[PDB]
């Protein structure tokens, strides 16, 4: 009955009274400020290794969906960009607004596209996810903004799955989904020390965000807003809007790639 969410009782201004690292030194998202950007020698090109991706079910958890992947091996990893190890693909999810000018969490000169990917990877240093979950470099996480503009045939196939997942806790079967096909064909980078978007809220997050955002139509976005918040049987509540806006950067350093 008590979770939290996008509403008007249980939204992000109220997170921090249940969660009270959402007033941390490093929560996400921010904005970018492109200017203030820093260039890194350090940094490598991304290494998402995707080929042999094993995509599981989509599910309704109430506050996005996620789709699925196996994670037991090495089976779609993240690696190089500014990180050190192995990081193992677990799922990704969406967050979008409630019309076409607002819906990422990421900002870039305070411009906001109509939604955001988000990958999601846990460094194998950890054994697994929730442990991964608690330390500093347990997490990275892949954002990717989508731009209205043209369709993209790709993101279709994720969306003519929503109708079997409208309320919480519903889940479909959803085999074969290449997660690299909601990638940009330039994977340049913005990289920050963060946190998780969502409670728990825990600052254990590399976040890699995308400067070139894939496609979107505005007739596709209308799907992603058909969801329900709540489970079936309870009164509707659609799935309008699920961003965090963006947090204080807190004298963090946000590095470019290449530059
Ligand atoms: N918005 S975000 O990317 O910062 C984010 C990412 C993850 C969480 C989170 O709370 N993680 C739970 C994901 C999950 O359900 N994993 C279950 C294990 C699994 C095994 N196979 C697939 N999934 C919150 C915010
Ligand atoms: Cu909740
Ligand atoms: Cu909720
Ligand atoms: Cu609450
Ligand atoms: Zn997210």
């Amino acid at each position: 009955s008590h979770h939290w969410g996008y509403g008007k009782h249980n939204g992000p201004e109220h997170w921090h009274k249940d969660f009270p690292i959402a007033n941390g030194e490093r929560q996400s998202p921010v904005d970018i400020d492109t200017k203030a950007v820093v260039q890194d020698p350090a940094l490598k090109p991304l290494a998402l290794v995707y080929g042999e991706a094993t995509s599981r079910r989509m599910v309704n958890n109430g506050h996005s969906f996620n789709v699925e992947y196996d994670d037991s091996q090495d089976k779609a990893v993240l690696k190089d960009g500014p990180l050190t190890g192995t990081y193992r693909l677990v799922q990704f999810h969406f967050h979008w607004g409630s019309s076409d000018d607002q819906g990422s969490e990421h900002t870039v000169d305070r411009k906001k596209y109509a939604a955001e990917l988000h990958l999601v990877h846990w460094n194998t240093k950890y054994g697994d996810f929730g442990t991964a979950a608690q330390q500093p470099d347990g997490l990275a996480v892949v954002g990717v903004f989508l731009k209205v503009g043209d369709a993209n045939p790709a993101l279709q196939k994720v969306l003519d799955a929503l109708d079997s997942i409208k309320t919480k806790g519903k889940s479909t079967d959803f085999p074969n989904f290449d997660p690299g096909s909601l990638l940009p064909n330039v994977l340049d980078y913005w990289t920050y020390p963060g946190s998780l978007t969502t409670p728990p809220l825990l600052e254990s997050v590399t976040w890699i965000v995308l400067k070139e955002p894939i496609s979107v139509s505005s007739q596709q976005m209308l799907k992603f807003r058909t969801l329900n918040f709540n489970a079936e049987g309870e009164p509707e509540l659609l799935m309008l809007a699920n961003w965090r806006p963006a947090q204080p950067l807190k004298n963090r350093q946000v590095r470019g790639f290449p530059k």
